């Protein structure tokens, strides 16, 4: 299994990054908020996780909405 992961930048705004993982993945607002908060207080965070095509698949919904987005199996 891989995993999806978002990296802070200091261009993005906080407001965005939560509507855009709400748009993407469909999450609720205290989920997409959860996840914003932890990309932007430890750096990075899982945002989603499945196959390695799935997670390629994210990787580029991600880029698309300008945000940091790398995929690396999980260990
Ligand atoms: C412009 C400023 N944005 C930020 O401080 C960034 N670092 C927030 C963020 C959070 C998660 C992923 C990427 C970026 C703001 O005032 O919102
Ligand atoms: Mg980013
Ligand atoms: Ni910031």
């Amino acid at each position: 299994p891989w995993v999806t992961i978002v990296w802070d930048d200091p261009v993005n705004l906080m407001s965005y990054v939560t509507y855009v993982f709400q748009k993407l993945f469909g999450y609720s607002e205290p989920h997409a908020t959860k996840l914003m908060l932890q990309v932007h207080n430890e750096g990075k965070a899982v945002v989603s996780a499945g196959s390695r095509e799935s997670m390629e698949v994210d990787v580029s919904k991600l880029h698309a909405a300008g945000l940091w987005a790398t995929m690396q199996q999980d260990r």
